């Protein structure tokens, strides 16, 4: 809704942006080899991401609304995620998109399924986690904060509010696949 055409830009190992991303990945995934790291440049998707962030910022106070989190997926999904991000298109904590604090969660073969050539795919994603609570299975949206004021909902949900290892997001444009890590065993 807008075409959200994208460019994919490989970064070189010398690039500081490469190392920022590789370093975060390497905290838990050093034992894998990284074949490449790309930036996904999709200006329509980014513009719609930045619009929801502006809204979230003007609303959540001192809160750092954005976290950078990981998401493993199969090779088939990579061009979908590039065009559309994490679109509306079951589970423990709700029916939305799952993101992980630590790369080794996403690196599991059940998420980042290895292709024919053994390549695995993990995105390093800007996610608007905002204000979060503990989730549950039947959430098709996050719960309301106050029952007296029931339209202001939580922004995301999590497994553990003081020690999260995962977050679930439900809305469109709440997440931007800024980087794709292609790697192998
Ligand atoms: N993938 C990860 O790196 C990761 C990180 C933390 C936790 C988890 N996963 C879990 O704990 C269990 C995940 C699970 O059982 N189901 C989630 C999969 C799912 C997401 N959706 C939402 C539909 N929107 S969609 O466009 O098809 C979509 C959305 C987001 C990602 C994809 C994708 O291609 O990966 C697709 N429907 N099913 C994964």
């Amino acid at each position: 809704m807008k075409q959200q055409n994208f460019c994919v830009v490989e970064l070189l190992p010398s690039d500081p942006e490469y190392n920022t991303v590789a370093s975060k990945f390497n905290q838990t995934c050093s034992h894998f080899r990284i074949e490449k790291i790309e930036r996904i440049q999709n200006p329509d998707l980014w513009n719609s991401y930045q619009a929801k962030k502006k809204t979230m910022d003007a609303k959540n106070g001192q809160t750092m609304n954005e976290k950078q989190l990981f998401h493993g997926t199969d090779a088939g999904s990579v061009p979908h995620v590039n065009r559309n991000g994490f679109n509306r298109s079951a589970v423990a904590y709700g029916k939305g998109t799952y993101f992980a604090v630590n790369a080794n969660y996403s690196a599991n073969d059940t998420y980042s399924r290895p292709d024919a050539n053994g390549r695995k795919h993990v995105y390093y994603v800007r996610v608007l986690t905002g204000i979060y609570t503990h989730g549950n299975h039947s959430l098709i949206v996050p719960p309301s904060k106050n029952p007296q004021n029931p339209t202001d909902l939580y922004d995301t949900v999590t497994d553990n509010v003081h020690h999260p290892s995962l977050f679930v997001a439900f809305y469109d444009y709440q997440a931007y696949p800024e980087y794709l890590i292609t790697f192998r065993k």
